[PDB]
Order: C-alpha cells, then structure tokens, then sequence
C-alpha cells in the first residue's frame, strides 16, 4: 500500500466554484494531523474539458489514466457521458460523479446527485394532482420522464407532457404557457436546467400568471441558484428541493472557513453561494478519502499500461477498490452517503422547501416516504359606494386573493392631501377607491393598473404585487367591464 | 501512387444491405479492366461496430487508423457522431459517411444524404400552407427543426410543434392526434424515423383519420419503406422525397446486376428494395475512386499526445470535396463544407407520381 495517493480530476466549462471547492477540500484533508485521519498525503491533477469535442475528452482522459490514477472524480454531461463513462467501465477505473445520476445502469462508475423520482412521486401522490403540465428537457436522462409517464398510466393521471429543450425562442414558451391557460390548466411541474427554469419563470411572470391557485414544482436540486425573487411576492404556491441543511453542524463548520477563503487562490469562493455541486464535491473528497482509509486498513493491494489495449488489460485491483467505494457510510455534507451495489446513492434523505417566505415543508427517505411537518376604506360617493360596484370590486379581489376584509368609510371623507393620509401613516392596510392617479401620489403609495384609477397599497406591500395581479385577471376576464 | 488503396469500413448495426452494396460496388470497381477507369487496386478493412458503447467505437477507429488507411467509409447515429466526426477531423482522415448531414459546419467530412429543408421550405410556400402541425424527431439532427421555426417566424406562420420522440406507448400518438383533431388541423408535417413514421401512421389509421381532406408531409428519404399502403384509402393526400431515380439507364442496369446476386453471399440482395442507403453507398465507391484518380492523374497512433496530423490528408480532403460524377441519386457536387450542391430531390405525390424536381438554383417545378 503506497503513503501516497493521487487521484485526476476532470472538470468541464463553468465549474469553477466547485473546482475552488475541490481544492479547499482536498487541502482540508491534508492539513489534518492526526495520523489516523490523514494516513497518507493526497494528490490531485486537475483538468479540464470541452465535452464539444470528443477528440479532446479521450486526450484529457488518456493522459490522465496514462500518469497514473487511482481514482477519478469528475463532471460530465449529455455530450460527453457515454465517452467517459464506457471508457471508465472499460478500465475498471472508478469515477466519481456528482453530475446528473445515469439513467442507464453502468458499473465501475459512483454517481452522488440522489435521484428525484422517489421524492417527486411520493409529493406528487401527497398533494392529490391527478391532472397537471409537465415541462422537461433530456439533460438528465430520461429516468424522471419515464418515472412520471408510468406513474400517470398506473393511476390514471392527465399528465400534459412538453419538451422545452428545443425551445430557443422565449415566445414559445409564452404560447405554451398561453395554451395551457385555456385549457385551464393550474398545477405545473418544470423540471429542466436552471436557466430554462429562470427563462420560464420570467416568461410567466411577465405574462402575469404568479397569482394564488397556481402552483409550482421546480423539481431541480438547486433551489437557491434560481431566481425566484419575483415570483414569490405573487403568492403562488411554489415546491423547491434541496438535500444540504444549513443548521446541521457540518455546514456551518464548512462554511465559516469556507467563507474566509482567499478569493484569488479560490475564485467565487467568499462571493458566491454555495451550490449544492460544490457540497457534493466535498462529499467526494469524504468518500475518497474513507474509502482509501478503509483499503489501508486490510491489507487489499493497491497498485499505467498503455492507453487503449489490444483487447484490454484492466489491472485487477480496480475490482477490489471499487467495491471500497460501495459501502462507505460517512456522514458528509448532504447527510448520510449510501451506495448500492449499482453505484446509485440509496437511504439519502431530501428536504422539500415550499414557498408561501421560504419554510421547510417535512422531509423524504426512501424507507418513510414523505413526512410533513385586513382593513379596507372607501369613499361614501354614489354610486360607487351607496347606503343599503366599488364594494362588489372590492369583493371579487379578496376573492381572489382570498384576504379577509373589513370595509370602512374614512373618517376624514376626503380624498387624499385624508385617506391617502391613512394609508401612508400606517393604517387601514388596503384601499379601494376611486383614485385619481397623480405623480405625487406614486412617492407615498403604490397603484395597481388602471381598470376605468386604481387600487391603493401602502409603498412596499406585499399586497401590492397581489392586487395588482388581481385587478389585471378581473380586467381580462371582462368582469370589470361587465361590472360598469 | 500506390498499385493498391486501402479504405476502412464502420457500418452500423442494421446495414446488412448496405454491406453486401458496398462489397458490390468495391467489386465492380475492382473488376474493371481498363487500366484507366481502374489504375490502383481498392481493398477494405471493414469492421463492424455498435452504438452505446464508445469504448467499442473509439477502440475500433484507433484499430482503424493503426492498419493505414487513405478514407474511411462509415455510418453514425445520433449517440455516437460527435466521437467519429471529431476523431475524423482532428486526425485529417476523411470520412464519407451517407447517414445525415451533420447539425454544424465541421470540416474533414463528407456527407451525401443531401439536407431536404430547403425542398421542404420551397414545398410548403408552394403549396401555401399557413396552418400545419409539426411533428419532429431528434434522432436525425435539429437542422430540420430551426429551418422550419425560422421560416415560421418570418413568413408569420403557426405551427403547433409537438415533440414525438420519445414517447414509447402509442396511446400518446393517440392523444396527439385526436387533440390536433379537436383543433381541426389539416396538415401535417412528420420527420422521424421510418419506424416512427409507421407508428404513427398506423396509429391515424387505427383512428380512421385517413380520410379525405387531410395532407401528411413524410419528410423523410426514405419512401418505399414507409407503409403507404392502407392510408391511400380514404383519398388522404401524401407527398415524400426520393432521390433515387428509376428511369434512367445506369439504375435500371445497377438493379438487373443486383438481382443476380447469391442471396447467401449478399443478403437482402435479390429479396428487398433498394434503400436509398444503399445508393448512396454505391456513389460513395464512384466518388472515392474518381477523387483517387484524379490524385493520381494530377500510420501510427490515434492517440498521438501532440495529435500531429497527416502530411498529405489535405490534399486528399480536396481532391474528395471537388468531383462532378454521375451516380444513381444524380449528379455528385460536393460544397465546401462537405453537403452536396445539386439535390435534384424528386418529390412523389399519392395517388405513384413524379411530381418535383427542386434543383437548388431552381425551385420547385411541377410537372404538367
Ligand atoms: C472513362 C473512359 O471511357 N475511359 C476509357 C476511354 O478514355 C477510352 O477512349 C475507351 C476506349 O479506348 O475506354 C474507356
Ligand atoms: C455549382 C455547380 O456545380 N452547379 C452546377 C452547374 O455547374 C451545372 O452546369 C448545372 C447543370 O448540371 O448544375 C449545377
């Protein structure tokens, strides 16, 4: 057994965070003193890829496996996953991935994203959709999609299925979206790459659709990394996905020296959020590190041949130091690590953050399934408020936004200078009222689009954004005309 | 110069016939005894290989590449191009490959089946069509589908564009088709596969939609495989895109010399139609040979670390790229990039018709 281990590295295009992230955690092992847990010192040579051109993977992999390896950790996607995996599987070479989980089942080859098929099926079953849109890509395989099909054919659902991988213009997405609408349909599930989920959700939002009774499924680990700052003020009920737990005390000890780090040495370390890739990186510095912990213990040999053999000579050992690699047990950043014999993680735990500001909504494991934890002022002016159309519009929004409301007149009677006064000094929340809309008013309290004026909310509401979105489906839906 | 040429051969897992053309056409090129139609003796290395293991195609090229090769006939799906095209041209060996024209300009490769997007756009403006469903497959290359939603964008057409592919039970061919119904579109316009082409004509038919008034454009090469038979019925308007001719001189004699052939030395041979694959094949031997000629008249390791390329593989890439031969799909010019020059794709009607010619430089010009 050699006291010395150096292991590849192989890192594809915008993947310097978590390239910052391999080498904090490689340089955290070494720097342990103790004997026992740094039996031996650590090496690692990085790389890099096109995953473009195929020429230039199999010269990046061939030198790597050719200076010697023991192990190799990296990315890889749609383009370039058959190449390394094969190649890996043909080598008997382990390979540790945390990119997207293969579809297909391949050996020699550990793969830490925990799939979303168990987690997303069992909150679909919880939440009682039985008809709904799907929006994908194939950037992650097929396993999601194929999951979801049959689950719809063994229960019957009303699955609406579209591919938005294709999709490069955002109009597309709009008449999808529009499509949708006119069938009705309310309950979206998008699962695609972070930036078609932005690009939908900006599509939506600009359409005017992040109201209460739309919900969401962003079923892609990554939650923080989407930029979701618009459409949580619409209300609309939102289900997100994350597996690293901040209040655990292996993420705040990783993250307060992560946070010190130098920004030059370690490029979008103090500056970025941590994404969940950069976690399961130091995750795999975990596994290695224990798996080669536990080779040092027995006393398994551990011992590179030409580049492409005539058939092949893969060194027997690999055999061995892959099934190391199977029954490791740490527990590292994303909580308990547990492989099958396939190399697909197993009895990982998933926490499900719903949005309403963002709160944890329970957990999913593989063993439990899943487990959970106003005043308004008017202006007695006939007819739009008479003794017994402003208080049946008034009526139609809180329906819609679903708010309690008490009616008021104000005491002053006048218009603002006074009601505007109520509002701006803290009182009486909403108002709905006929508005004349002046520039000066725009300084104190914030409108909503005209429907003949508009309703009043104090600047910074939250019920702004609301009742705007209320006044606008009350306006194209006629009611407002009908109303008059 | 030398008094033999060694080509390799990469044929896929399902080209049995495109195998025993190929062997046909070495040997009749072989076989001549001119002494200048025939001044070098051609051999093959052909080796088979399958998809979803790039470990088997990559091993297969180097094994290739290590024998000493002057071009390299093959196939190549989807889930395995981007590893032979890229291997192809960083290692300056020309590849001549009658599968697909590639999605992207890349150098140092020949493709024959010529792209029918533009005979597809000329087509369709023909025929004024305003309100035709897409159906598209990605086993074939996303050239297809960026034409038609540009030429939708500017010409202000709407095109629903599902996204068959990969749906795996028919009941979704179903549902697709009876919510097309329920918009009452007229037209459609499917690029798949011929397996999936036969899917879902199958399924229309099962719902009885075959009837008059309705056009399906089978935006695919291959036309006598598809199953138009059944879907006449009804009096259903259908158009494809042919390129094999079967009218002039050379294909009459090409097939009367085919169906002599042993059915156990050369299967499929004798007892199946003529794939357009196959044609293209046997022009693919015409233009190797008459490049070579030309050239005439006027080794070591895949995985080099420095990759150094050939000293001569350029000359050989332009002399393939420039040729002006006759073969069975018409006349062979090859563009700068690798794409044939003069399509002279025959559009079919139902009825069964001649109806298209569709030169490039033209368009398209029906026949009265
Ligand atoms: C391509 C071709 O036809 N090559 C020769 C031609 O040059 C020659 O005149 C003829 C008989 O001499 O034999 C043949
Ligand atoms: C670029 C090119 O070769 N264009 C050809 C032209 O030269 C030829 O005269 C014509 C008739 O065959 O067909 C086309």
């Amino acid at each position: 057994f050699p006291n010395t281990i150096s292991i590849g590295g192989l890192f594809m295009r915008n993947t310097v965070q978590e390239h910052s992230a391999f080498r904090f955690a490689v340089q955290l092992y070494n720097t342990n003193q103790n004997t026992t847990e740094k039996p031996f010192h650590l090496n690692y040579h990085v790389d890099h890829l096109d995953s473009s051109n195929s020429f230039s993977v199999t010269n990046a992999f061939c030198s790597q496996f050719s200076r010697g390896v023991y192990a190799i950790f990296g990315f890889y996607d749609q383009m370039s996953m058959n190449t390394l995996t094969s190649f890996c599987g043909a080598l008997h070479t382990s390979f540790v991935t945390p990119s997207f989980p293969t579809d297909a089942d391949v050996q020699f080859v550990i793969q830490m994203r925990p799939a979303l098929k168990g987690a997303i099926l069992s909150l679909l079953s919880y939440y009682k959709w039985e008809k709904f849109v799907y929006l994908y890509d194939t950037e992650r395989g097929f396993s999601v999609l194929q999951a979801i099909m049959e689950a719809a054919v063994q229960n019957n659902w009303q699955v609406t299925a579209r591919s938005v991988g294709n999709i490069k213009d955002v109009q597309e997405f709009r008449r999808i979206i529009e499509e949708m609408d006119r069938r009705q349909e309310k309950r979206y599930l998008i699962d695609c790459e972070v930036e078609r989920i932005n690009t939908i959700l900006e599509q939506v939002v600009i359409l005017g659709k992040h109201s209460r009774g739309y919900h969401y499924m962003l079923a892609n680990l990554g939650f923080t990394d989407i930029l979701l700052e618009r459409v949580m003020h619409g209300g609309a009920n939102i289900t997100g996905f994350q597996i690293v737990n901040n209040e655990n005390p292996m993420v705040q000890q990783f993250i307060q020296r992560w946070v010190r780090l130098d920004e030059r040495e370690f490029p979008e370390a103090k500056n970025a959020p941590l994404k969940y890739t950069s976690a399961l990186t130091h995750d795999a510095i975990l596994v290695i590190a224990e798996a080669f912990r536990y080779l040092r213990r027995q006393r398994v040999d551990v011992s590179a041949g030409d580049c492409l053999a005539n058939p092949a000579v893969p060194w027997s050992q690999g055999i061995d130091i892959e099934r190391a690699l199977k029954m490791v047990q740490v527990q590292g950043m994303t909580g308990n690590i547990q492989f099958d014999t396939y190399g697909r993680r197993t009895n990982y735990t998933i926490d499900v953050y719903e949005m309403k500001g963002s709160r944890k909504a329970g957990y999913w494991n593989e063993y439990e399934r899943f487990v959970p934890f106003i005043v308004v002022t008017t202006i007695l002016e006939s007819p739009y408020v008479m003794y017994k159309y402003c208080v049946d519009l008034a009526y139609e929004i809180a329906k819609h936004v679903g708010i309690k409301y008490k009616l008021s007149i104000v005491g002053d009677g006048k218009y603002g200078a006074g009601m505007v006064g109520e509002l701006v000094y803290g009182r009486a929340d909403i108002a709905v009222a006929p508005l004349t809309i002046t520039l000066v008013r725009e300084e104190v309290i914030d409108f909503s689009k005209p429907f003949m004026y508009g309703v009043a909310t104090p600047k910074g509401s939250a019920l702004g954004t609301p009742v705007n979105l209320a006044v606008l489906k009350l306006s194209e839906q006629g009611i407002l005309d009908k109303l008059k």
